[PDB]
């Protein structure tokens, strides 16, 4: 059922200048100052390959420089045409770290909409976003890192502790278990759980409430929150805004 | 309505020397080492004007220097005469507070915020900086309205909120500016406990009694231990300050202070280098 | 009825002289069991207990084949059937802050330390639980209580500040200021207890958790623990984490040719 | 021969009752002079001295037309002609860590505080110099000596840790551990003294520095001080700096319409 | 005298793909794994305009992604054809902050060669570089910020304190005085003073010594030093390298 | 050559219980509360092998637990029999040290490094982590050779160096791996003072005597105050640890510990909440 898909086609318009995208879709809301950036490889659980990261960075960088956009919804398209499964981003198949810093530093609120599996790099992308809304039925959080020799020792991990605390964060990474939206909400990494079909609708509601406030204030607030854990980099961004005033 | 008001008149006595207060009430408990500091402008949702801050600072400063007070209950009087509505503090009066925040943060006493109603804008930030928070189940309303008024508390009000509810929730609270109940705020970690409106202060007094029953000193050291790392050098200065005080009252310190007056060498012989 | 299954453990060779602590090595998995062995006094620790505890944990730290340490308390008390993980300190270099050294040992060892709260966890005992990487607690008997201030004492380090990094500033301050008693479930809700388990299954679940941890890359787990510590341990945390990066670079090619 | 030029200063109205501290406002510039006034005892401070010092500095902090505070010591001593900025503390709420409050006042006021070391700067006096934003010292008479440990006391806050942020860990540890006496030049080489000046010119140079500071944007100077503090003052530093950003946003358009 | 110019023409080759640069010059050393990035607007004291920043970022980004380059020499061309004066970068005429983060985060050592005036934004660029060598005769350091309402409250200022200490750093910014290479070396912001004509020669010597060591080790070391003051961002970069090993 | 050796044999006595040391020498001063710990492999530029680290840790651990020792002098014996060259420590033996670093960092005693010769690689990092450093004018040679051997000390050896000489110099020292003299290192801020080779230990003993003449406790508190903020929670734990010890010996603590045994209420009445 197309009506059961999180994507509300009539609410979006393709952003001009990105017809060449193959691994990522990029839309601009018809009314609100909100864009939709999504992984477009459902056939492979929205895993990202070097080319996917290139497009992801280019898209987010453009949203960052769009004066009329105050909120970015980051999600994954689906379901998989191959097995009907759902995925936000299952991780690896420039670098993905650069994408994380882009989300972290852009003066806009980035809301991650976990519509399905969020594993490995995909999970870390969710953690670094400012807010997260997850599908009650299909969101699945699993930190894949420890199993393979790799691991995300920065925002991916350390920053997770700043959301769910040291005990839970260590648990999530050390055992690599799979968690639902509700469990992750209880721990503090998911702001709210929503019905799958409503995931983006709720996301749009959240973005509308955010855009209704002072853009300047929202910008200052984000860097005030970052300033904490980002040391001199955080101070530079916040101070940079101060000087702008 | 009297018995249903959070305020228990028989448990408090006005603090001498503050009859001139107009925007704040200041009471001392009849038995315990606990005071009650409350916003006294229910008609305007306990919003604060410059004069309110002046009194608030003066009152808290006095509580800070009261050797016999170990706990401060910060709340708001009510209900509102105009509409019978309740409020702890609706923030600035749309007609300095940061100094008040530091006062609550640095005083060597536990400050418990009793959210009896709306806690918005500056009022919400005051709750966040307090050491503990108890909230009225029926009327507590938390709302960070800074952003839609073009303002923002980029320090204790916000950053420090993340140290209580985590980065995701804290950003949510500030970015959307939604209204939350005592129970929701308790689930997120910013409210220690929910209490029935009429019992808010009774429970607060219970909490204050349990705190005052322990070693004053220990409590004081503990507060600065908790403050220490988010407050950097300032936190170290306060904690270390408590440390130099403890050292001053030791035999080794007695010696060395005595050896100085007698123009004679100190004798550290009696004191082992503990490891 | 008892959490301890004698069939899954073997005494560790060389520690037959222990009196206040028991030390076992799992029959199959790379997991050890370190437990307070003074149930008669609610597993409170005296200087001798700390000496043995440090010696045991230090040995586990240096055991190349051990990836997980289960820290718990034996019981019940023969006197009254009660249960306790550790009730804290037993009420002239006799002023050695030795328990602090134990905390740092748990904090710095390149292995995951899971605390299994089978009963009362008070004072120093409570702080030991807080510093461990993970905590599983007995639904029926786990009791958390920070009693320090009552006696005029206080753990102003990992016992308190670090608790705030698990349950947040409001809850941590509450736990210490009022010194109330909490259940496994309440502590789980606040964020200091990873999971609640039925008393009799406490160690079984612990072994399950340890097996899942040991099934992954030892190297990765080690790096991850220091990544998490790096956050609050400043230069010390950086030293431990950097130390591991160095560990890797030693087995490298740039590192081989040029050397 | 004396650094103090009576012609450049006017007493601040309202402080005629001061006994241990002098407080002047410059005849032209937005600069005040706050000085210890107990030369007979090497400008050591007693509880009363701290009370006045706090009151004076608090007033300077709230003076909208003052951008720079010169903190020094009057002299010489009528007893022996010696010179001193401040020799520290004069050797039941009588146990008030009031001098610490003075430090925080200097640290938090939105004005540049320049310490003018005209003589001995020992113990608490030395720590006061360290916490100031800038320091100018008398070539001939400035003497820096951290004496705390001799008496078994110690400033484990801005007096010591913050010194390391100026001269580095090695030198800071040296200064405190040995408690040796240093000249203005030596302290300048290590990084704790901005510039050395001839004794008689000390305040003249100080006024020059204050004039150059006052000639710039008051707003910018204020933001800059908190930017530098933000580094070591954690949340407190963030609060002060963020507080200033808020100050700006209040006079803004988004801030006006919507409001 | 062309021989008295810091630039040693025979030691450099233009990097392919950058003929369109107008405000910046970009060369690759004939032998060593070192590049030369320089402000090319001597007529205006090498001040930067938005276009200059765009080119600067593009050039540095390319150097960052060049596997065979281990060191970046950042300087300013001169002298001014108009007055014969010298300048590295006199400051403002994407954002310059992004350029700072690029220098800060690239896994290569960036050496700033102050051949003349380093003021305002120009001064802040020097501070954020890993190492600094300055012309004895013409280097002039002046923090312009406080005078105009602007100020660089991040790396520009805070980070300066991590090099010269809090007293000197506050002095430099509060009074905005002009300092020589030697004075700045005494305070700790300049690694070494060199004769004007030898500035780049010495820089090349320093870069050769740096390139002679393990690239991997140098990379780890830079992030170890950054990790300090960069909070989670620093941890992410360092951890990112760890995982690469 | 005897009188010109930094080592003054008449000032030291072997520490009992360490005759089996082969790579390290360990002496106790005849009068002062000072010990001497030195690398004893001059033939190989005092490079350390696993066995050397084992002994070094054991020796320092013992000094740490010696109630009568307030200062540790860490140096290297010499000259080399092979070529008469001098060295404090050339680092690892190209044939755990981090634990030794933490031991020096955490012991409640001042550790002064006496660089009598080459201080390279691990040897250089050991000097950086010591509280103070004195260096031989004629033979001290500092060189961070980590990078050209494909290795690196990414913690105390490097990051902590920046807290002594600043970020620019620290990066220079590590990135280029150049050799520096005592005087150059003193100018940058990593060497407290330069001394004539033959007087290196004499000056070190002078420094140690001045340190031991003050309050042991104060010195101990000061060291942890300095360590406190770069060491995060670990630093707080050590400093706070010293704080809980001081509190334990107070009347208020006596009470509350006594009230507990007598199964009777504590009485905090006598103790004011200091502010
Ligand atoms: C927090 C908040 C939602 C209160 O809930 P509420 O019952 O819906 O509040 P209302 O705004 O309808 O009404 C209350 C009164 O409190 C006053 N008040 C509350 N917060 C105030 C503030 N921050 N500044 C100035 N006045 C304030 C209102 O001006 C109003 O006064 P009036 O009735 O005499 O005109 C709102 O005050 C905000 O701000
Ligand atoms: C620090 C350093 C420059 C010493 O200065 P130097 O006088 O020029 O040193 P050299 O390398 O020529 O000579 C000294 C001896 O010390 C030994 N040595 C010094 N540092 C060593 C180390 N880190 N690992 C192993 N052996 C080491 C050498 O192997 C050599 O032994 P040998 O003469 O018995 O063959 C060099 O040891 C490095 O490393
Ligand atoms: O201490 S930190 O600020 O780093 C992280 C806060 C600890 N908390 C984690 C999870 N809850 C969030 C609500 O479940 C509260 C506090
Ligand atoms: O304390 S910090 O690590 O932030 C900065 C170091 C302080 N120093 C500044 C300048 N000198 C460098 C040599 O002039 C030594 C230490």
């Amino acid at each position: 059922a197309l009506s059961d898909n999180p994507f509300d086609a009539k609410a979006w318009r393709l952003v001009d200048g990105f017809d060449d995208l193959t691994d990522i879709t990029y839309h601009r809301h018809v009314d609100d100052a909100t864009v939709r950036v999504a992984f477009n490889r459902p056939e492979v659980r929205n895993a990202f390959r070097p080319h996917t990261v290139d497009e992801l960075y280019r898209v987010l960088d453009h949203a960052r420089m769009s004066p009329d956009v105050g909120v970015v919804l980051l999600t994954g398209n689906g379901p998989s045409p191959k097995d009907g499964g759902w995925a936000f981003c299952s991780g690896g198949d420039l670098h993905i770290l650069e994408v994380q810093r882009l989300i972290r530093f852009m003066p806009k609120v980035v809301i991650c909409l976990v519509n399905g599996w969020a594993a490995g790099g995909g999970h870390s992308l969710h953690v670094v976003c400012d807010l997260t809304l997850a599908s009650r039925e299909y969101a699945r959080f699993k930190q894949t890192d420890a199993d393979v020799g790799s691991f995300d020792g920065g925002y991916g991990s350390a920053y997770l502790a700043r959301q769910v605390g040291q005990k839970f964060a260590r648990e999530i990474f050390f055992l690599g278990r799979t968690y639902t939206a509700e469990q992750m909400h209880q721990m503090g990494a998911v702001n709210a759980v929503a019905e799958h079909a409503e995931l983006e609708t709720v996301g749009l509601q959240w973005a509308a409430e955010i855009n209704a406030k002072s853009p300047q204030a929202q910008r200052m607030l984000k860097f005030a929150f970052n300033l904490l854990d980002d040391g001199l980099v955080g101070q530079q961004l916040f101070a940079g805004e101060a000087t702008r005033l």
